[PDB]
């Protein structure tokens, strides 16, 4: 913590970024380096939660997870300083891309990177709880990094039970979570599949036109999204594997990763 600790004067805010809360495009003066800074203002997030988030992130070290650069946690306002990803989020990136550049191989590459980060989180006993395209970031040369959020500590064989009155992103949310507010790394696997669908559709919204009130009812009757146009059958089977009712029957991120890596190497 003292090694990550920084003076707020080391950073100059440049631009405000707004669906994420209080996140700014800042400049780390010393290195003339563009950075991203999360600020705590108006008690939008509780202090102790904000601090734990910063304490957790400094344990994270993976090429596909947004890297912590430093923190300002002595005098309010409190800062979290992370690396800046040039091209924004994966959802808007995919929607606005040149699909001749961002082709099938690049889609494969994007999934391999994400599954890599979640394989890491799987091994280090963490869960994400909001895996989606909007929460993935894109750098140069089709580099993708999963947002360090927002991570909770949880042993692989345990279950996080969410607070009461908690509202989830229903179309990304596993059945066990929708019904009993239970979360697992296997529920993150579910979300990955929905993310996997967003990639193949280049950013289309999931379960199109389907009402959120009738999603869980559809899921328990074994309804799943159809294979997108152009999607390899091998990819849809992984999607389907991620979308199985019993989380025990859902593949591990380690297994998912090897699958996509093999598909990526073989292309
Ligand atoms: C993980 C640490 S943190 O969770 O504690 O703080 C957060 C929280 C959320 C973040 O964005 C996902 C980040 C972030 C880190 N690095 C980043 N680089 C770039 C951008 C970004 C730039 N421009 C446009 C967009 C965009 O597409 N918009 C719709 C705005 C996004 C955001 C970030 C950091």
């Amino acid at each position: 913590y003292d090694k990550w600790e920084m003076e707020r004067t080391d950073i100059t805010m440049k631009h405000k970024l707004g669906q994420y809360g209080e996140v700014y495009e800042g400049v780390w003066k010393k290195y003339s380096l563009t950075v991203a800074v999360k600020t705590l203002k108006e008690d939008t997030m509780e202090v102790e939660e904000f601090l734990k988030e910063a304490a957790v992130m400094k344990e994270i070290k993976h090429p596909n997870l947004v890297q912590l650069l430093g923190v300002c946690t002595r005098e309010p306002p409190f800062y979290i300083i992370t690396e800046f990803m040039t091209y924004g989020n994966l959802l808007d990136y995919l929607r606005e891309c040149n699909r001749q550049e961002v082709n099938a191989v690049v889609l494969l590459y994007m999934a391999t990177q994400i599954s890599s980060a979640m394989e890491y989180l799987e091994k280090k006993n963490f869960i994400h709880r909001d895996l989606a395209a909007r929460n993935c970031l894109v750098g140069e040369n089709h580099l993708v990094k999963v947002a360090d959020f927002g991570l909770s500590r949880l042993m692989t064989g345990d279950t996080y039970t969410a607070h009461a009155g908690a509202k989830f992103p229903i179309k990304w949310t596993a059945p066990e979570s929708l019904a009993y507010n239970k979360f697992s790394i296997k529920s993150d696997v579910w979300a990955f599949g929905v993310l996997l669908w967003e990639i193949a559709t280049y950013g289309m919204s999931p379960y199109p036109g389907i009402d959120l009130s009738q999603v869980y009812e559809l899921l328990e009757k074994d309804y799943r999204m159809e294979r997108p146009e152009g999607c390899p059958e091998k990819v849809y089977e992984l999607m389907r594997a991620c979308w199985q009712w019993n989380p025990s029957d859902r593949p591990s991120f380690a297994e998912i990763h090897q699958a996509f890596e093999t598909m990526f190497q073989e292309s």
